[PDB]
């Protein structure tokens, strides 16, 4: 009898998914790491050579965390002493290796504790942030030019984001943008002077006698936000003037009237930069397009080139206003915008005309624009077979919009329905990344004729191994409610028999624009639960979910904690009605927004669920950050949406928890969803006399991803579920 | 057939013990609160009169927390707006009611947020502390004199103790000492300027958007300690035009050489005061005896009247050097000190003589000196029947030490073997409080011929109720380990049948000088476990325990976490050999020091225990405070006792928890044994891959005593124990 996929298999990663991560260095070559040495491949023929022998730095004295070759291939940036900070930020030491003369640079070295470093887009200039100020090096071995002098720990951030801009606005730590050929360096400056601090203890190693108090400028809903300023400096003048002037580009008067955010920066040409602002009440965005005035050294943004977006049935964009993709001459651009029917499609704009032209349409959505050439625009969408959970690459002829070719749909329709892509520098070649429903498949293609060049990685090794395992199957389908279809997926135990009653675990997330029913292949906790414990693990995308139009996505606008919670309960009822579910054993679990929904469901009094597990849950929206929360909830004030803020807390449903088995889990150093959120849930339960299970994870954050903690939480949750389902 | 003592009975206090808390106001009368009314009783005949009507303050407008009548009976201090701080500290608002003119005082009232207040010992002067400074009021309606002006929150403490002196040294917030007739007011001043701060989050009500960070000057082992100065001020010569002058009494030179503490202050006469200082290495104490010099208005402490105490086998005193008990003329005093055999007995000192004479002796110990007259010294000891866990009142004839009379031993030997006493002002009368093995019994007696005047409270009402309940019994016995007897107690289930095998729960504390095997009657969690769940709850006093001599108590000197832990395993090992114990179901639990020992035991790899519960445990001695920790462990430096500090942590034994079920509980706002201690335990268990159960209690301190948390924890622990013992 074949063995099953066990918890240890999952926690020990015995069945490794292979991938093929390459880095395009030009329009025909990419770097690939093999046997620890860096190889360089010729896309056209597939041949290669050793770019950097794995022995080059065997005596460097440190373990290199990552590397980075300058655009002109003359230098390599070595990163070490990596110290993670938030989701994207981290600190590290850096050294530069001169590839030509094959030597390490020992003078004018990048400072220790550098917060961020980036090569210019061309050549080998370097811009970095250290002690919250920006510095530029024209040559790797020469002295740096100081660009800002205002940097101040936890107060003024130049070139880097503060906590909330990192996590919610830019999804990146850097706040600097080189112009195309590297002449100009644009950057933002954040001022968190009056932003309140979240404070929590960090215990560290046992040797630390007194716990440390971590203090981070973090604006909770309705609190004082950081303010921001934008500047551009001409780096080509640095070696000619003692102190190059950073020219500020101010936000439009429509933004200065109140609190606002800088939500996008995209260079259009060597002398044209576009930037976008968003009002704190995120239903109005303004994009400015600014040209360099070579006679005044200033930047001017013609109001005739200003573009505005306004919210209709909800907020603006999926998670932020959409980014612009400029044609080469910088005189027009494309943005994904929801059309009159509520579906997000590509709209083509002339920089000085306010009305754009939709070039795609249909009851489906464009996921992203991937590349743009003089003749074609390439994008990913879920048009194929009307499956919102599928993803394919398409190419549209710019001179004839009726000519749309799907590049990935038919390659291997049964094995591949979820694609991501990576084009070479000028889109001459592209690597396709198939992630499901079958095993991941990586292929390389020629753009000139859209012909497959060769398979890069097919996971044949893993496929061989999995043949000796009773793997679970995955079903993706929909149910119709109120004449609209909602998708769901089920991870089904091996040899699934529909005449039997299986216990069911509802795996939920359900945040705004979320998607938990898709065609991606995953090896995770649910795999073990289905394969070894014979538990059906399901997920449902109800109101509030994404990629299916505004009608569904905006249903929870200003109403978090309502429909997305109820649809999850209704989903469970619908699943039991399918007849292969044991009504006495229906559980529910989620992490993050999933923890919030799980708790709301467990405290709803529905009686449908026997037990549930919430990991790092939000419990009351006033505890979460301003940018994310206010986008969907507005402000927590009586003149706006306070009533719903107070009506959507987990705490107010404490008494109903007497009807279920609850397990609450949270990392104590969670900088994102503060441990505070679960501390208030537990106290509310204690106050009404409800018994429950709990687990805190010392010094773990929102990912509870350290090796030991990861294994410990899934082991702990496994016992809770098996116990709840009376499983040996 | 009748009901058992249930968990709800314990949690809802269904069965309550009646008390008789009286307040002696002279040598002939005492105050007693009845029907919310304050009555005055004549000890001789038992007749009384109403002293204060319960309705007198029906329109006071504030809920009165407590009251304090001035010594002369003329005034009553009304305490309200009570806000708890640490174990003894709290702030409150006060009002003074004139009992002669039956009127509330409205002029010059005590400020709000007063930290401590106290009447002079005679008459009606007042001394209080506010904003860390001392104030004196000669009359309740007159303006107060400012005594100190250096008071500074968390830095300078005048008249009140800082965290460590409150908890570990004086067991009181107050640091003011009135002379016998109220003329002088002595006080200590603490300086915490360089004491590190423990920091932890306080979440508060749900409405608080950002958690608050509590910061408390708290010296952990080896850290910088607060410094102290001592002053005496004449309150009969205060001026409303000039600032009060405080006379300092510097510590002796042998103390000023290094870090030290003030550990006792005791007035001997109207013009003689004694002080005792202890070196930071708590093995050397120096008592000074100072006289007021009318000529220079200074206080002189003759070196000839200096008394030194040194420790050979361990530290000095049980928890601190013993207090002196001066005769009427203040020329000699009595103090409990360990004799040459290591047994604590009463020693008679001459103020200008180095050697003291022991007046009691034997293989037992004097627990405390209770009253002194020219003819007799009254004290409590565990001499009767050689039972270290029993307590009786004795009097010894000062003119003939061979004449010792037990005053409580034979009153009711079956019901009463544990007494406490309260003497009237000049020891003319005494109230005996019997607390076990039977129901509490309170009686009044006259000293002249030791007549038993009357029964004040006999709990006959509770006795009648308990007759309808299947109550457990208590067996107190001993086992012999290496020629030494060690005592234990077992709470046995109703109808105990020695032919059956019962599961056993070892209830442990085991800290230095602890005693968990005694004759006290208690209604607690163990009562329910034995009565309703038929679980035997045992406690054992092994090496390190108190009241049995230094040989036993000092066995763990400089070695906490060794013998006291080993002896608990040995006792369980023995209990498990008895015919009535189920060796497959032996558990262990403890709180505080008890949590540390339980964790050390569960991590010992002994295999004797199936499961255990640790509530707010200490996990590594460097996390606990200096005064308590260094007393038993010395300093955590390589030259002193660092290796043992490092070998005695719970964390180093994590791997051994693989074969036991462990439940770890801790309040997040524990200012005493910081949540840090458990946070480090949980991390070590996660690091070795050991699963366990946990529960944190939001905003609860070391007592986890709020009504809801109390009920929640015992409910959660009860489910854990039953589950471990397979009890329905
Ligand atoms: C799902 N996920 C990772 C998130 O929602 C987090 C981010 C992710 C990037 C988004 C985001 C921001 C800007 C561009 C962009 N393009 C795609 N996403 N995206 C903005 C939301 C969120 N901050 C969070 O941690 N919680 C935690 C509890 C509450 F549920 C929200
Ligand atoms: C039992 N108990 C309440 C204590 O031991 C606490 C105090 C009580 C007064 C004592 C004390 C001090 C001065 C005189 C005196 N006379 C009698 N006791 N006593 C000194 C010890 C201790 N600070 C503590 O909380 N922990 C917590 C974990 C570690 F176990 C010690
Ligand atoms: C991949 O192989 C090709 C062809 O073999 C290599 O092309 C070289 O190109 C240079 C520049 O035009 C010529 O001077 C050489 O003669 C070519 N070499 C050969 C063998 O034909 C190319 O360098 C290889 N690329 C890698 C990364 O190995
Ligand atoms: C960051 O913002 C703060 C405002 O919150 C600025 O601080 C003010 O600066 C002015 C001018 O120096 C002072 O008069 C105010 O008293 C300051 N207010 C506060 C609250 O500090 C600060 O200058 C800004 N810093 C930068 C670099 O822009
Ligand atoms: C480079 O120019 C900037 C911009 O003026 C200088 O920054 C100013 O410095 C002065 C004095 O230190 C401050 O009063 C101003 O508020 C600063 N303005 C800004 C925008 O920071 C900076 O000091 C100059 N650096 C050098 C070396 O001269
Ligand atoms: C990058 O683009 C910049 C901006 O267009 C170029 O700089 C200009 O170059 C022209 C000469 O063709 C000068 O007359 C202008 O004064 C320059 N403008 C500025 C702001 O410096 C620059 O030459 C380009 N760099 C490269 C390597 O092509
Ligand atoms: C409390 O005791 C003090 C000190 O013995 C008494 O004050 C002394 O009284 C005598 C006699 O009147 C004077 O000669 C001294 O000068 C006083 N000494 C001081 C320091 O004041 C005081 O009278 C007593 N108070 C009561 C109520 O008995
Ligand atoms: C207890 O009883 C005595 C009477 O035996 C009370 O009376 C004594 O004190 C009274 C006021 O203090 C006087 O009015 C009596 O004359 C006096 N009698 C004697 C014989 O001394 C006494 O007050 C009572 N005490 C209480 C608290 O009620
Ligand atoms: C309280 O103690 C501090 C020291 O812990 C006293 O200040 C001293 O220490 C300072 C360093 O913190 C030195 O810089 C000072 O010179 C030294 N003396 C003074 C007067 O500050 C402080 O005075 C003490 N306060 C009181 C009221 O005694
Ligand atoms: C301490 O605070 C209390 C409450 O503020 C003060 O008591 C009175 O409070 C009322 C309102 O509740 C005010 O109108 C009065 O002015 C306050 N004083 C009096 C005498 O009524 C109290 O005054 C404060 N303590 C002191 C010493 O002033
Ligand atoms: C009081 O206890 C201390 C600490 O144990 C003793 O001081 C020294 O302790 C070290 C161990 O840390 C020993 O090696 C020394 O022999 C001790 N003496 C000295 C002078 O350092 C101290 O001796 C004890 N005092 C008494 C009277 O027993
Ligand atoms: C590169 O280093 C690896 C060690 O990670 C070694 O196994 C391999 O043989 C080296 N590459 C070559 C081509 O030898
Ligand atoms: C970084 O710090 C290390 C350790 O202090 C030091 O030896 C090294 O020279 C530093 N590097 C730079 C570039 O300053
Ligand atoms: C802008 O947002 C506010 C608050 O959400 C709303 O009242 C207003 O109607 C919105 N305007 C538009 C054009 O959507
Ligand atoms: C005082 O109040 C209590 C209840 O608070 C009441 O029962 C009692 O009768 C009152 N005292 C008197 C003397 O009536
Ligand atoms: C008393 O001392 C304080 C603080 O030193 C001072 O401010 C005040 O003026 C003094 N009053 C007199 C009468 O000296
Ligand atoms: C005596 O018993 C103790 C425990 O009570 C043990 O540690 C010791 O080794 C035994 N022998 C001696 C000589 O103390
Ligand atoms: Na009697």
């Amino acid at each position: 009898t074949r063995k099953t996929y066990t918890l240890t298999d999952y926690l020990k990663n015995t069945y490794r998914l292979k991938l093929y991560s390459l880095r395009w260095i030009s329009d025909h070559e990419y770097l690939y790491k093999q046997e620890n040495n860096i190889l360089v491949f010729n896309a056209e023929y597939g041949n290669s050579s050793v770019f950097l022998e794995n022995s080059t730095f065997d005596e460097f004295g440190h373990s290199i965390n990552d590397y980075s070759i300058s655009p002109d291939g003359q230098f390599i940036l070595l990163e070490y002493n990596y110290v993670k900070q938030w989701r994207h930020s981290y600190t590290a030491s850096y050294d530069i290796y001169d590839l030509n003369k094959r030597q390490l640079i020992t003078e004018e070295r990048i400072p220790n504790n550098t917060q961020w470093v980036t090569w210019s887009p061309v050549g080998h200039k370097l811009a970095y942030v250290w002690n919250n100020d920006i510095y530029v090096k024209i040559e790797p071995n020469l002295p740096s030019y100081r660009i800002t002098w205002t940097g101040k720990e936890d107060i003024i951030y130049n070139g880097i984001t503060d906590w909330v801009y990192e996590e919610e606005v830019f999804s990146a730590y850097s706040a600097l943008w080189w112009s195309p050929n590297g002449t100009f360096l644009a950057y933002a400056q954040f001022n968190d002077t009056e932003v309140p601090l979240i404070e929590y203890s960090f215990y560290s190693d046992e040797s630390l006698q007194y716990p440390k108090t971590v203090r981070v400028p973090y604006p909770k809903a309705g609190a004082v936000n950081p303010t921001v300023k934008f500047f551009v400096v001409n780096t080509d003048s640095l070696s000619s003037v003692t102190n190059a002037t950073s020219i500020q580009i101010t936000a439009p008067a429509s933004m200065l009237i109140g609190d606002h955010y800088l939500c996008d920066v995209t260079w259009a040409t060597q002398e044209r930069i576009s930037l976008q602002w968003l009002r704190r009440i995120q239903n109005y965005s303004v994009m400015d397009i600014c040209d360099y005035d070579e006679s005044s050294g200033r930047w001017n943004c013609l109001v005739a080139r200003q573009h505005i977006e306004m919210s209709t049935t909800g907020w603006v964009g999926r998670f932020r206003p959409s980014e612009p993709h400029f044609t080469l001459d910088g005189n027009s651009f494309y943005k994904i915008i929801s059309n009159e029917e509520g579906y997000r499609h590509i709209c083509y704009f002339q920089i000085d005309k306010k009305d754009c032209t939709f070039i795609t349409k249909g009851t489906w959505e464009v996921i992203g624009i991937e590349a743009l050439t003089s003749d074609y625009l390439y994008y990913i969408s879920n048009e194929y077979k009307g499956m919102p959970g599928g993803r394919n690459l398409y190419k549209i002829q710019l001179s004839d919009y009726t000519k749309v070719t799907c590049l990935s749909c038919e390659l291997n329709p049964e094995r591949c329905q979820y694609y991501s892509v990576s084009f070479s520098k000028e889109a001459k070649y592209y690597q396709l990344r198939c992630s499901g429903p079958g095993l991941p498949l990586y292929t390389l293609h020629s753009s000139v004729n859209d012909k497959g060049l060769r398979v890069l990685e097919d996971n044949s090794a893993l496929d061989k191994m999995l043949q000796n395992v009773q793997m679970p199957s995955k079903k993706l389908d929909f149910i119709i409610l109120n004449e609209t279809k909602f998708w769901y997926q089920m991870i089904l135990p091996p040899h699934f028999d529909k005449s039997k009653k299986y216990p069911l675990l509802l795996d939920v997330y359900a945040g705004p624009c979320s998607q938990k029913a898709d065609t991606v292949f995953r090896l995770n906790w649910a795999t073990y639960l289905a394969s070894t414990e014979n538990i059906i693990v399901a997920s449902f995308d109800g109101r509030g979910s994404g990629y299916q139009g505004d009608k569904i996505m905006h249903a929870i606008n200003r109403r978090l904690g309502t429909f997305e919670v109820e649809d999850q309960i209704e989903a469970a009822r619908q699943f039991s009605k399918m007849g292969f579910v044991d009504n006495k054993r229906i559980a529910i679990w989620g992490w993050s927004y999933g923890g919030y929904v799980t708790s709301m469901v467990l405290g709803s009094g529905s009686g449908v669920f026997k037990c549930g597990i919430a990991v790092a849950p939000v419990s009351r929206w006033e505890y979460y950050d301003s940018v994310y929360t206010e986008r969907y909830m507005g402000l927590p004030t009586p003149e706006d949406n306070l009533d719903h803020y107070r009506n959507s807390t987990v705490m107010s449903r404490a008494e109903n928890f007497k009807q279920v088995e609850y397990l609450l889990i949270h990392g104590t150093a969670d900088d994102n969803v503060h441990f505070q959120q679960s501390a208030q849930i537990s106290k509310a339960l204690v106050d009404v006399g409800v018994d429950f299970q709990a687990m805190w994870y010392t010094d773990e954050d929102h990912g509870i991803a350290s090796s030991t903690a990861h294994q410990h939480i899934y082991t702990h949750m496994s016992h809770f579920i098996k116990q709840c389902f009376s499983l040996p």
